[PDB]
């Protein structure tokens, strides 16, 4: 019951690239139960960005994914405490991405607090030249371990010019409180910037999660 079918959330990130430091705020709303979520995202500091925003978009809310009846949703079960998560992002040229997150519920919105770290990105790599086009559709593959839920994605980043870069992602996703974790299954996501002023100061997102079996599907 505490996961409303309509809920609002608000962000805010902390994030150094390359020694690069800003900060974002952002506000978003969407429907928990059928996995779809929107968010408008501000740099307000150390904008406009010297890198592509496409490495900030993924750190923008799994209690927005829908989940089949018999799969536990771990992450809504979580609330009103909430859940913690972090996340290591190698990227395919030497890039790393790490991130902590806090999920929690407050005047019945959830509240996002990030803190990020991208480091080792080349100066002449498609991330500080920003000539990253947005996320391909992602399969995150889902298991319990050390009493938390853990996800592994191989990320694929369209290019300028075409073609791809690849980012290997593991994320730990540990409740507050005690709840029932599930087995493993697969989340099929796909992120899209639905807009962005011309200095990406500005950012509007889209996300679609869906939950689905990865054994016993039924077809």
């Amino acid at each position: 019951a505490i996961i409303k079918e309509f809920m609002r959330f608000k962000v805010h990130m902390e994030g150094s690239v390359n020694g690069h430091e800003f900060e974002i705020e952002g506000e978003g709303e969407g429907r928990p139960y059928e996995g779809t979520q929107t968010a408008k995202l501000k740099v307000t500091k150390g904008g406009p960005l010297p890198f592509a925003w496409d490495i900030l978009s993924p750190q923008f809310s799994k209690a927005y994914v829908k989940h089949p009846a018999d799969i536990p949703d771990y992450l809504k079960l979580s609330f009103p405490e909430g859940f913690k998560w972090e996340r290591v992002m190698n990227f395919e040229d030497g890039g790393v991405v790490t991130v902590t997150q806090d999920s929690s519920l407050q005047d019945g919105e959830f509240i996002y607090k990030v803190k990020l770290r991208g480091t080792n990105f080349p100066s002449d790599g498609p991330v500080m030249q920003k000539k990253t086009m947005g996320w391909e559709a992602s399969s995150e593959r889902m298991y319990p371990e050390d009493g938390a839920l853990k996800g592994e994605i191989k990320q694929r980043l369209k290019l300028k010019d075409g073609g791809h870069y690849d980012a290997e992602v593991k994320t730990t996703y540990k409740a507050k409180k005690p709840v029932q974790l599930p087995g493993a299954y697969n989340v099929n996501i796909k992120l899209d910037i639905t807009s962005h002023n011309e200095d990406y100061t500005i950012v509007e997102q889209y996300e679609r999660a869906e939950g689905r079996h990865s054994t016993g599907g039924m077809d």
